DNA sequence: GTGACCTGAGTCAGTGAGTACGCCA
DNA sequence: GGCGTACTCACTGACTCAGGTCAC
């Protein structure tokens, strides 16, 4: 956490600092992310407080060419500790692949918010489970949050206290706003919610209930653009894992097919894929990751704890 | 390959040669590449002094008119870094020339990124497999480069895993404005090295969720044709391949074309769609090339590497 | 044509002409087409000097009226370039122009290059079949020069070998000052020699990608109106065949029109809009020419050339 | 042979650029 | 297999002539 906060002691002017954090950037690492395109329609920044602003923070982060030794060394980091309930975190090797935006983009009763809660509870194990990782937010679009799903699987990894492993953000959308506000005060510049959990139930669901036809297609991809970008800059941002779900659309041109399309398609770092099949089990894919190979899995659901 | 402070050797003053060194300009070419405009618009350079520059700057570097037969002759050395695999580096003749720059696009899992990793790596090779005897300082912006690949890489080219890592140049590059820049501290960063492949991977991640809107859109495309133009100038200077990857969006009828729009269309010299095939395997076709012909590859995907 | 070192012999003094020599002025023709604006502001030459100047170059150099049947007569002994296919062929009415400015614009992969690679070998063709029987220089701007291409030309119509790439000369413009630099060192190589064709392998790329904003529309336009001024002095001095090559932008009100504006729309006598047909075929319709119809025809790119 | 004085009058336009964005049983 | 809509960007500079009137 390198705020705006510190960039005071810098040298740089205490009112441009508190007139940059009223706008959405709370961060050196946000303006440093931003152009000076974007700073120059900040009001009370004109052409010249932006551009000494960027120089500031590109001479206070080593953004420059490494070597990518230290990007190796920064992935101890990350930790993949997706436990589930079978053949989770050992094919699918990356569950969790902090800093990348994992996106379960699956089909109905085939468990994404289940897998969600899994994934908020597991992004909430200790130490001892194989690394301890803190959480920061979680949104509920479709209105859909059982906490007491993440009691039942707060039981199955041997968590007594579920109200401690409570999210701790269960904020709701509505609307096609993607909730803005809350990516801009939690931006997880305190001491907790370091490596944490950033889960988007159903991140585009309300771009299909507003967002309406070909007439806001445009408005609605652009607005899903800047969303993502958001995240991504989020999980740029120390480390986070943008874990997201999506549902599936039905081709009638002649059985999943991308709801967001492109956009997301080439956001989403580790996209993902779930299947139901035959009996009570489903089954899943790996589907798109830079470095894991294509392949599949198998889990269930129990009532005192739930897998995928 | 000659440093721009040889210049200032034959009697240009040091004062203006550092000036210019810290303007931009870090290659004896670089200051003759580039018109009389952008030098005139550097601090502290009147016209008389640009003017000197130029004469004295086109004094050393051929600017002239060799026959075709002389670039021939130039044309015998080209490198071509191998592909990795033997239909991929058939149905570019021998490879990607070295020299002019090269695009990939497709949709999601493709492997654009897995033909970066796999083609810098076939870089820093003897010319036996098609090498480069150079090195690569691959960018990346979305960060896909994923350190797990990053380090399992090397099992195959018959190389240590010390020197694949210490031969790449890895930064980010999260901004638009931050492309041209790192296109600079590249430049002057590598003047005294020799390199073989720089490899910019998302050019037109970040012209979408950056410039959001028409309007807007004007100054991505004019930011995009600055970028390109240096990207062409390290081909020349440096004589190395500079590939690039782009990104797709559906062209809403009312399915596959690529972003960046008339800009990158123009400035890359030959482009690759690769698009998901029968099973694991992946389809590459010649889009964009003015010597290779229309033909379609049928490479795979593998641990080791790009293979067949 | 004349060089400018003509009637100085017995005329003006030797050193002035060597000194207006530096001015790019190496034919009497180009010093008749001078205006004396454009000669008070060069070094040496006075008012009385640049009168007698202009005297005798307009001795020298027809320049009032002539009636169009005696240059009906000029115009039915022109010689117009095998374009490298059948169908281009009628379609142009015999052909690429000589004489006179030509520019095809379109898309990537519309073969506008691979075009200039035929025109360039066709060049040389005999008078019975091919264009000008001269050598061709290939002022280059995008370093898509491929002299392997211009080879597979070599091998149809039985003029194989590098006796093709040594006729062929090779420049490459690296901005917009050097490009019509190049021009005037380009002036004095086809007063010794026989030049029949002045591929300008883009005429605008340089411009698009050099003058960033609105507030060089006004230079960026008026300096491609002096290039474009020179282009057609080139033209009509030299009778060589002007082939420039244009690029396309985007309609966003409303769809692809040529870059440049109302200057290069104006000022370049026949336009060619190369659409991709489908499959490997690609079609041709006219765009903008004072002499033949607004059609459009075919041609497909092969591994030989621009043919059927 | 001696002996300086007095400011008026405005002008004349030019240059286009740049694509995005999936949907539904 | 019948489905549309979205707008903002700016800098440019050189120019000349004209005179004529007196007494102590
Ligand atoms: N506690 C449980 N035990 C067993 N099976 C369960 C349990 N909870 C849910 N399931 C099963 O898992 C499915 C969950 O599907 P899911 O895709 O999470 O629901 P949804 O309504 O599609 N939510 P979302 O996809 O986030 O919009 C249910 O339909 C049941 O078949
Ligand atoms: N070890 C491996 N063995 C086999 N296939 C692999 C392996 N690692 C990666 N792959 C394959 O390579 C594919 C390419 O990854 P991909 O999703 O194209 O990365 P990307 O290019 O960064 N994504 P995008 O920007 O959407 O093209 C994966 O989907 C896997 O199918
Ligand atoms: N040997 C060949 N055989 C057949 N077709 C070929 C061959 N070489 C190139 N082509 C075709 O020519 C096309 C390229 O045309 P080209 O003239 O390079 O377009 P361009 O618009 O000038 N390129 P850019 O630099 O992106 O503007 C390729 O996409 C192929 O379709
Ligand atoms: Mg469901
Ligand atoms: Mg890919
Ligand atoms: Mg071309």
């Amino acid at each position: 956490p390198q705020p705006i906060s510190r960039l005071e002691q810098c040298g740089i002017n205490a009112n441009d600092v508190k007139k940059l954090e009223e706008a959405g950037y709370h961060t050196v690492e946000a303006v440093a992310y931003a152009p000076k395109k974007e700073l120059i329609n900040i009001k009370g920044i004109s052409e010249a407080k932006a551009d000494k602003i960027l120089t500031e923070a590109a001479k206070l982060v080593p953004m420059g060419f490494t070597t990518a030794t230290e990007f190796h060394q920064r992935r101890s980091e990350i930790i993949q500790i997706t436990t589930g309930s079978k053949e989770l975190d050992k094919l699918l090797q990356g569950g969790i692949e902090t800093g990348s935006i994992t996106e379960m983009f699956g089909e109905f009763r085939t468990g994404k918010t289940q897998i969600c809660h899994t994934l908020a509870v597991t992004c909430q194990l200790p130490i001892d489970r194989g690394g301890g990782e803190g959480k920061a937010m979680y949104i509920d679009t479709e209105g859909t949050f059982r906490p007491e799903r993440l009691l039942a699987v707060a039981e199955r990894y041997g968590l007594s206290g579920s109200d401690v492993l409570d999210n701790v953000a269960y904020a709701r959308g509505f609307n096609t706003d993607h909730q803005t506000q809350l990516l801009y005060q939690a931006e997880d510049m305190m001491v907790e919610s370091r490596y944490a959990l950033l889960i988007v139930d159903s991140a585009t669901a309300l771009y299909r209930t507003d967002y309406s036809g070909r007439g806001e297609l445009s408005a609605r991809q652009m607005h899903l653009a800047r969303f993502l970008r958001m995240l991504l800059r989020l999980a740029d941002e120390f480390g986070v894992a943008v874990v997201i779900t999506n549902q599936v659309v039905a081709q009638v041109d002649g059985p999943k097919k991308p709801i967001g399309g492109n956009i997301i398609a080439h956001a989403s770092t580790t996209r993902l894929y779930l299947r139901k099949g035959r009996g009570e089990t489903r089954i899943c894919k790996i589907y798109d990751s830079p470095c894991l190979p294509e392949a599949e899995a198998m889990f269930a659901i129990n009532a005192d704890g739930v897998g995928d």
